[PDB]
């Protein structure tokens, strides 16, 4: 899997690598396409909203490695709103969203489930991060079914109910995304533990987004992204 | 033009490169002298004032590339004051100043013009950044005339009324400075678009500061900077 | 001395290098073990507490260089408390502590002395940073005696009453730690000025922690640190 979809830079002080560190490590590890997905601005220890707006200036391909502009947005409420403005959406390619205590504290199972499903149904998000987090109890099957319906991927997070999520996605028919949730570039692309979970449930390789740069880019285009010419050859 | 005078680091989250990234890219692109000019502390998403005071510890020359310590200060008011303290001036070599909405909102043409001219006449600034910004209407000729009188350069900004500024400087007799306004090191030294504007007005190469490291350093010394020995050989 | 124990990253905007910059410079300068010791969270221009908690994810050895997870904590009061929580202690290997005006303003000699000695006697700190700072008058002999008793090293800081501190430690029988207090990686391991102070007092090399990675690691283990297997070969 030459694609990693979830990692963080020094824009949060609880991460320690820069854009150039991720490019260099990708080069070393055979990763051909990666996304930087810094924490959304409503989070603690998070960057300013301009951090995301100004990603529009980034080079697309450096040293043969493609770079997606992303966000790990924060689910704000039971209506499925996230901390990403219209100007921010305009600059970004990949929208991940998830639960973080400073923004959305863990609540009753139904509150968590409704918020997650409303985020999925909003049409604004591509991947829900760490849905297996035991801190946020959810109706996994209902979430997987909604994710399949709205073509939203559920993440299996290497940084980490994950077998239950994987099996639920398998049966619901949706996509899985693998993400290292790296906070240094040293763990980019490392999915060993994710893969064991997927194997414990005989997850179909055909529904793993990270199989190839083209599979992932095709998914984003199906969700409405204008094609990125600079990524043709990936 | 082996000199670039305007770029930003991770000290603002809307920039993404470090000092070491700029050194490495300079090395790759044949840039022999560059200035880091982070946003002044009154700006949103800007670093602490100590970020500028502590630039006094930087090496002067790394891998053959000279490093100027700078600031893109913010014009604060119609008296021409900027967000740079005496201790900060003491640590810095290059003072750029300009209009940014969070500090000085766009106002009537006369308010903008008076503030810009007062900044020029203060004697504390070397370059006015993006004077051609249509968001801040100014009397371009009056600004160019004041800039020539006080030996302040007007910037032609590649990141970007620019032809009008260039022609005004040509006739007023002042200097132009080229700046990439890079927020990643990938665009360091890239002035293609600046050069087209200058060519559309047959701007005299003799009044472009970036022609050589020595021309730029001679300008700073004429404005009062003690000579930097470590830069002799540039 | 292939060990440097005190340096800072971009997590403070008054520092300019990243973890990867320090690894690369260590490699270049023959440093085999270094500690990142960013300013504690109560300081101005300092990172969030999560910056220290999440250091638990760092690789231990990169390109042959070992990496200690540290903090330059701030002495908070005359009871010897510092701005380091239990969760933070759990993630860190090296605890440095010192006086910084925004947290603990310079006061009477007895106030400064009591706070420093209480920090030493707390058992939570390994090194007291810049005890020779003339801004904070202390009873040097009393501090050195307490440091020897509680097996706390006093720093001789290259960034910088230092001869008096060195002679006091010599006679009290404690350890000295050398630290560059680097705010860029370009000065990592540079102790020339520290060594002159130590030579002016014929300081015994046997009580300089930085002599070898193993001497330093043995000291941390004697203070209660579980052994770091990944550092066996250093
Ligand atoms: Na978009
Ligand atoms: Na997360
Ligand atoms: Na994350
Ligand atoms: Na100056
Ligand atoms: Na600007
Ligand atoms: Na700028
Ligand atoms: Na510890
Ligand atoms: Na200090
Ligand atoms: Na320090
Ligand atoms: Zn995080
Ligand atoms: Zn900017
Ligand atoms: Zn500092």
């Amino acid at each position: 899997y030459p694609v990693d979809l979830h990692m963080h830079t020094v824009a949060s002080t609880h991460a320690y690598s820069t854009l150039s560190d991720y490019i260099a490590q990708a080069k070393q590890k055979g990763i051909k396409l990666f996304a930087i997905t810094d924490h959304g601005p409503d989070m603690e220890d998070a960057p300013h909203h301009w951090h995301f707006i100004n990603m529009r200036i980034w080079p697309r391909v450096v040293d043969g490695v493609g770079i997606l502009r992303g966000i790990e947005a924060n689910i704000k409420n039971v209506d499925g709103e996230i901390d990403c403005s219209g100007k921010m959406f305009d600059s970004l390619d990949l929208i991940i969203a998830g639960f973080h205590e400073p923004v959305f504290a863990p609540h009753d199972k139904a509150t968590n489930t409704q918020a997650m499903i409303a985020t999925i149904a909003s049409g604004n998000v591509h991947i829900i991060s760490h849905p297996g987090n035991p801190k946020y109890e959810i109706d996994v099957k209902a979430v997987a079914e909604a994710a399949a319906k709205h073509q939203v991927a559920l993440e299996i997070n290497n940084s980490s109910n994950c077998r239950e999520v994987a099996a639920a996605v398998r049966d619901a028919g949706g996509w899985v995304a693998l993400g290292s949730d790296s906070h240094t570039a040293f763990t980019m692309g490392e999915f060993e533990e994710c893969l064991k979970i997927l194997d414990a449930v005989d997850f179909p390789p055909e529904r793993i987004l990270n199989v190839s740069p083209r599979r992932l880019l095709n998914f984003l285009e199906s969700r409405g992204m204008a094609p990125i010419a600079e990524f043709a050859d990936l």
